[PDB]
């Protein structure tokens, strides 16, 4: 039993997932004065099927919406990848207040949530299961969240947080393409790195947008409103979700731009 609270936190992760202490670890400061551009990145090429949107749960620390993954009608491709990945999952990470929340930071700065779009190497592997644990088993989308405007592509997110209110709850969430989430420049950094929370696996190529897309302050109480408690229980809000940034050790973040 792991979470985001004093004695299940980011903290004490080592004492059962000693990978926690691990040299490939997520997230990272991108610092952009020792970022490595790279000729060789091909563009990022996304392309969903809004029928592949499946469901909508809430996990107790956080919120999935999860895909239809038996095809390959949602597919991401090119950037630092010869292998075509496989959508099966979005969700974000927010923090207690404004100031901080997104997992990922550039040149020390704090973004207040981080979209993170999830696939797995459907070329190599044949599931999600498989391909978790594999170097090049997953390949994450991180789009950092800068309060300002309220972001209307959001809205659908959000407005469906109603029927998932509490831990285990779960909901339909069809006809979605979530690339309409994306930064409309998608110039990028990437890394080897891992998944933020436990198991932790050390399987994840970073994509890390140089554009941020906006969120109200609004919507991050939103975020922050859902129920870390099962119904009829008292309520505990999902106040924050994001995992402190972790020493590089010699890894080479490259830039796209
Ligand atoms: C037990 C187990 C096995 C396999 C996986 C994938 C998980 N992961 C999750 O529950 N969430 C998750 C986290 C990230 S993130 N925050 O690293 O971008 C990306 C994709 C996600 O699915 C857990
Ligand atoms: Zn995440």
């Amino acid at each position: 039993d792991w979470g985001y609270d004093d004695k299940n936190g980011p903290e004490q992760w080592s004492k059962l997932y000693p990978i926690a202490n691990g040299n490939n670890q997520s997230p990272v400061d991108i610092k952009t004065s020792e970022t490595k551009h790279d000729t060789s990145l091909k563009p990022i090429s996304v392309s969903y099927n809004p029928a592949t949107a499946k469901e909508i749960i809430n996990v107790g620390h956080s919120f999935h919406v999860n895909f239809e993954d038996n095809d390959n009608r949602s597919v991401l491709k090119g950037g630092p990848f010869s292998d075509s990945y496989r959508l099966f999952q979005f969700h974000f990470h927010w923090g207690s207040t404004n100031e901080h929340g997104s997992e990922h930071t550039v040149d020390g700065v704090k973004y207040s949530a981080e979209l993170h779009v999830a696939h797995w190497n459907s070329a190599k592997y044949s599931s999600l299961a498989e391909a978790a644990s594999k170097a090049d088993g997953l390949a994450v989308i991180g789009v950092l969240m800068k309060v300002g405007e309220a972001n209307p592509k959001l809205q659908k997110v959000l407005d469906a947080l109603q029927a998932i209110k509490t831990k285990g709850k779960r909901a339909p969430f069809t006809n979605f393409d979530p690339s309409t989430l994306l930064p409309s420049s998608l110039d990028f950094w990437t890394y080897p790195g891992s998944l933020t929370h436990p198991p932790l696996y050390e399987s994840v190529t970073w994509i890390i947008c140089k554009e941020s897309i906006s969120v109200s302050s609004e919507q991050l109480a939103q975020f922050r409103s859902l129920l870390s408690n099962v119904e009829g229980d008292n309520a505990v809000p999902m106040q924050h979700n994001n995992r402190p940034t972790q020493p590089l050790k010699g890894r080479t973040v490259r830039a796209s731009f």
